[PDB]
């Protein structure tokens, strides 16, 4: 759970508090890019907006529906020893703590979802584009006209259509009065904890950026009913969400190597140093979005964002041994010291002064066919380069790894600008 939160404190009290979840399921990607932008680009002002922006974070790392059945099938009765016991725990302890007020549930679904049957396309029993309540009310919720809410959420969604077809409409699935198996999933469960408690659905038929169009729309009239004051940076229109799903400012830092941009990447990068004896999920990595991971396949290791693969990784696997901190580098003729981790930008050349104990690897550059190479002391041009070892499609960006016996003492990047 990452919190959007006002930046004074006190103003957490001071309007209601909404639960936002997606990624459910792992092959739906419109509501966690609405969530990951959601998180990257809005401003909540006065009460809170706790978000987990992936709910399966495995089975979206394969481009799966759910690696361990429906995880939305399991908020009822559940054996103890399924392998989502402990996350459903915790996303029902979320659900149910006093200080939430309602909970919104994104999806992706087939389909346009009409209330009487259209086609084999537009029907009661497809699921795009609708905006679903398990029941009209729910007495002692904080908000218990579940019904006006939606109704009126629907007006928000319906005023901003990029096609007639898409117009939303009200689903509302009377759980309690279904059978025993239709009520396992997520939100009856919070209205059974006197939550008010919404799903919506983007339809599957839409491109990725006008299913989360639609999912930000509906975020926006949901906290506009809740009366929780927000704003966003950008404008909310398909091209604009485009370009911010597709960020050349989005960058990923597995463990301590530098920040590298998600986007143009080369499909595979070979030789790629990671920490040995550290399985895969727990390699450390950071960056700017929400729904980024690394994942085994095969003896590659895929760099995810989402659904997208951005790069596949070739490991070796060596000992990070951190005592290398900084390197003393000459760039464009400028003497200084450059931080392990780093991304230097180098106009014309630069030069690694030799070190004691430290050899530097060049990727990219040669002076001979050396296997384990020692590249400080030379001055290093564009020209320089073999440009299929570049980091990146653009051919500007190259690795600079550092070694002391057997063990990597780090990378910096340098980037031809
Ligand atoms: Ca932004
Ligand atoms: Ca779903
Ligand atoms: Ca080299």
């Amino acid at each position: 759970m990452i919190e959007k939160a006002p930046t004074n404190v006190e103003d957490r009290d001071k309007a209601p508090h909404l639960l936002l979840l997606a990624g459910i399921q792992g092959d739906e990607p419109g509501g966690f890019n609405a969530t990951n932008l959601f998180l990257m680009h809005y401003s909540v002002l006065k009460g809170l907006v706790e978000v987990v922006p992936v709910l399966n974070k495995p089975s979206m790392l394969r481009n799966h529906r759910g690696l361990y059945g429906d995880m939305n099938r399991k908020f009822a009765a559940l054996d103890k020893n399924d392998p989502e016991y402990p996350t459903i725990q915790e996303i029902k302890s979320l659900i149910a703590k006093p200080s939430i007020d309602a909970v919104l549930h994104l999806h992706d679904g087939g389909g346009y979802y009409r209330p009487v049957y259209v086609d084999a396309m537009l029907n009661p029993k497809r699921w795009g584009n609708c905006f679903i309540i398990d029941q009209d009310e729910v007495k002692g919720a904080k908000f218990p006209n579940l019904l006006a809410f939606a109704n009126n959420t629907i007006e928000s969604i319906n005023a901003h259509l990029l096609h007639p077809i898409e117009e939303y409409h009200l689903k509302n699935t009377r759980t309690a009065q279904g059978d025993t198996e239709m009520q396992k999933a997520l939100t009856f469960y919070a209205i059974n904890q006197k939550k008010s408690a919404f799903a919506n659905e983007a339809s599957k038929e839409l491109p990725l950026a006008s299913r989360v169009f639609y999912h930000l729309q509906a975020i926006e009239g949901l906290l506009n009913q809740l009366n929780i004051p927000f704003k966003r940076d950008f404008d909310l229109n398909p091209n604009s969400v485009h370009a911010l799903i597709n960020d050349k400012n989005l960058w990923a830092k597995i463990s301590s190597l530098p920040k590298m941009p998600l986007f143009n990447l080369r499909p595979k990068l070979n030789h790629f140093p990671l920490p040995h004896n550290t399985k895969i999920p727990q390699i450390p990595i950071e960056s700017n979005a929400y729904i980024v991971g690394l994942v085994k396949n095969k003896q590659e290791v895929f760099l995810k964002y989402g659904n997208k693969l951005m790069t596949r990784l070739s490991p070796f696997y060596i000992e990070f041994d951190p005592s290398l901190e900084e390197v003393k580098m000459q760039i464009d003729n400028k003497d200084q010291m450059v931080k392990i981790g780093s991304v230097v930008e180098v106009k014309e050349s630069f030069y690694i002064h030799a070190m004691d104990n430290i050899r530097a690897n060049v990727i990219g550059f040669s002076v001979s066919n050396e296997n384990k190479p020692n590249e400080a002391g030379y001055t290093i041009k564009f020209k320089d380069f073999q440009k299929r070892f570049s980091l990146d499609k653009q051919e500007r960006i190259y690795r600079i790894e550092f070694y002391k016996n057997n063990a990597f003492s780090g990378m910096i990047l340098v980037k031809f600008v």
